[PDB]
């Protein structure tokens, strides 16, 4: 899934979601939020299955971005931990984790969840 | 946190996590978990916020790990996303995300969370 | 919004949700799953905000259904929390944790969570 | 573990979760947090695993509080999903979800999540 994943995708909240995969598993890219105290591109890493079960199976990924670039910084993080599902109408399906610098105080407030859907159109 | 984050972390299981911090924001190493359908290390990336607040608040940081190398490959990848907490017991308190690719039919039992503190001893 | 909530429900993999909502924000009803180790009805029971905010926001809700009932057992119990949103296409929109009943040893393969979005029709 | 849960619980934040277990899996007591836009005691109600394995494996369980009660109103629930651990030293480990009530826009950062580990003493 090295092809299908590698592009452009973007997500009901209408952000958008650059990646590379690699033949050795990397996920590498830029992010750029819809929502939040965010603006313009931020880098991503991650991870994938690059050699999936063959069984109609989904292909796990996961990925990061920390919330700084050089216009802000949200002190901040959201991991992405989902599957591909491929063919006619491809989707990364994902739940994330969005976990902000707090202090020990406010550290139980300090994780927000959530799902994305991404799609190539 | 560069110095703070990079080295070689233990969680509550007995996992090991082995980072080094980039000035730029990321995160590589490798993952050893002591449980699930793991052996051996793994392929890790992820970022972390490299100029925190100076507030008292934590550094925000996430990862990745799919679950293949030359051992074996568990057709799955977890996140965690958390934050770095320094000072004389520094840590690292996680919540992950483990998907594993399914089918659509077995798409709603995908998705494992739990939450992994990490300590240098 | 007791009038709103109180009736039958249906989510996105075909299960039914059939709610009575108290005055005092109780939640009672009945569960019935179209996945997973489940037949037929099991007891659920919750909490709704019954004054909720006027300025456009959902009304925050949850609750739990332990997968007993005569037929079978499946050890388990999941949570949704979330929000209902009125008005013509009225929706529930919940995340969901299911934990299995584990030994120690398996506790960090405990817990399952998902999204589901309930509908009248 | 009708015996078992029945009584007064305390979490790692100081919360005290005061619980009565029916022999037909009902969850009824009072909830009052230490953290959050909470003062003084709220309703709950769950339910739980009646009849565990005996196998050595906890006991699933779920509650939920919605946090309106004569003092204030959160717009706000937590479910928390977890398992009762009996013996010496018991504990209740848990995972939860806090939905606040958002309009659409906000609904992205409308849910929380974390764990409490609740214990007798
Ligand atoms: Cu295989
Ligand atoms: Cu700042
Ligand atoms: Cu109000
Ligand atoms: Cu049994």
């Amino acid at each position: 899934d090295e092809a299908g994943i590698t592009g452009t995708w973007y997500n009901q909240l209408g952000s958008t979601f650059i990646v590379t995969a690699g033949a050795d598993g990397a996920l590498t890219g830029t992010y750029e939020s819809a929502v939040g105290n965010a603006e313009s591109r931020y880098v991503l890493t991650g991870r994938y299955d690059s050699a999936p079960a063959t069984d109609g199976s989904g292909t796990a990924l996961g990925w990061t971005v920390a919330w700084k670039n050089n216009y802000r910084n949200a002190h901040s993080a959201t991991t992405w931990s989902g599957q591909y599902v491929g063919g006619a109408e491809a989707r990364i399906n994902t739940q994330w984790l969005l976990t902000s610098g707090t202090t020990e105080a406010n550290a139980w407030k300090s994780t927000l969840v959530g799902h994305d859907t991404f799609t190539k159109v």
